[PDB]
C-alpha cells in the first residue's frame, strides 16, 4: 500500500535510538502526520525486530483519547517507517525542561490522564515498561497522550532483551531481571510524579551501578516544598513489593490527586 512517494517530508520532530522521527503530509489528502523511520542494518544489528512487531500490534489496536495512534507502516529495503498520529505540542520532556518544574495542579492532572490511559491499557492485560517523560508527547488542546511501545508487552513477563539506557523509571524487579507484571507501570507513575514535582527524577545518580543500588534500595528523600497529600501518593506507588503498591483506581480517588486534577477519572 504506502510508500515514501505518497509523502512529503518536513521538519524533524525527535530522535530516538533507533527511531528519527520526521514530520510529513500525503500528498493526496493533505493529511499532516509524523513518520518514525528505523534504519534496517540498525534493527538488525541490535537484533530487535520482534520488538517493533510488537509497538505495531500493540498500539495499532489500542483506541484512547490519551494514547497516540499508529495508522500503519511501510518499508523499502533500508528503512521501516511507521505512520504516527502527530502531536503538535512536543514532548513533556521539553515542557519540563522549560518550567523545570510543575505545580500541583499541572502534575495532578497528568498523572490522571496517564492513570486513565494505563487503565484502559491494563484492562487488555498490556504493560507498557518505558513511561518516561520523552514518551509522553502533548495534542492539541495540551493533553496527554502516551507513546512508543516498543518495549510493551503481555503480562507476566520476564526480560529477553538488554536495558539499552537509563535505569530511572524502572522497577527493582525488572532491573534485577525478575519476573514482573502490570505493577511496573505503577511504579514508573510514582516516578514520573515526583519528578514533575521536583524536576529531577528519584533515583537519580552519576553512573548506573548507583542508580542500581538505589532502585534496588529504594532510597529516595523528598525536597521540603513536597506537600504531605503528594508525599502519601508518591510513597505509596514506589514501594519494593509490587503486590503493595495501589490499583489504578486508587490512585484516581486519591484525596491529593482529587483536590488538584481538572480531568476527571
Ligand atoms: N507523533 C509524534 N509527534 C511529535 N513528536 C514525536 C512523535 N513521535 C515521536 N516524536 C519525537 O521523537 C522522539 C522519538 O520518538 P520515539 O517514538 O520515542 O522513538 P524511540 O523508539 O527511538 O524512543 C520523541 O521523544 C519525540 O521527541
Ligand atoms: O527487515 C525488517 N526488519 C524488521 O525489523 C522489520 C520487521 C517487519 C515488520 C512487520 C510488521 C510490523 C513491523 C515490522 C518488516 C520487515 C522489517
Ligand atoms: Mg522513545
Ligand atoms: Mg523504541
Amino acid at each position: 500500500q504506502w510508500a515514501l512517494e505518497d509523502f512529503e517530508i518536513g521538519r524533524p520532530l525527535g530522535k530516538g535510538k533507533f527511531g528519527n522521527v520526521y514530520l510529513a503530509r500525503e500528498k493526496q489528502s493533505k493529511f499532516i502526520l509524523a513518520l518514525k523511520v528505523l534504519f534496517k542494518a540498525q534493527l538488525e544489528k541490535a537484533g530487535v525486530e520482534h520488538q517493533l512487531r510488537r509497538e505495531v500490534e500493540i498500539q495499532s489496536h489500542l483506541r484512547h483519547p490519551n494514547i497516540l495512534r499508529l495508522y500503519g507502516y511501510f518499508h523499502d529495503a533500508t528503512r521501516v517507517y511507521l505512520i504516527l498520529e502527530y502531536a503538535p505540542l512536543g514532548t513533556v520532556y521539553r515542557e519540563l525542561q522549560k518550567l523545570s518544574k510543575f505545580d500541583e495542579q499541572r502534575t495532578a492532572t497528568y498523572i490522571t490522564e496517564l492513570a486513565n490511559a494505563l487503565s484502559y491499557c491494563h484492562s487488555k492485560r498490556v504493560i507498557h515498561r518505558d513511561i518516561k517523560p520523552e514518551n509522553l508527547l502533548l495534542g492539541s488542546a495540551g493533553e496527554l497522550k502516551i507513546a512508543d511501545f516498543g518495549w510493551s508487552v503481555h503480562a507476566p513477563s520476564s526480560r529477553r532483551t538488554t536495558l539499552a539506557g537509563t535505569l530511572d523509571y524502572l522497577p527493582p524487579e525488572m532491573i534485577e531481571g525478575r519476573m514482573h507484571d502490570e505493577k511496573v507501570d505503577l511504579w514508573s507513575l510514582g516516578v514520573l510524579c515526583y519528578e514533575f514535582l521536583v524536576g529531577k527524577p528519584p533515583f537519580e545518580a552519576n553512573t548506573y551501578q548507583e542508580t542500581y543500588k538505589r532502585i534496588s534500595r529504594v532510597e529516595f528523600t523528598f525536597p521540603d516544598f513536597v506537600t504531605e497529600g503528594a508525599r502519601d501518593l508518591i510513597s505509596r506507588l514506589l514501594k519494593h513489593n509490587p503486590s503493595q503498591r495501589p490499583m489504578l483506581r486508587e490512585v484516581l480517588e486519591h484525596p491529593w490527586i482529587t483536590a488538584n486534577s481538572s480531568k476527571p477519572s
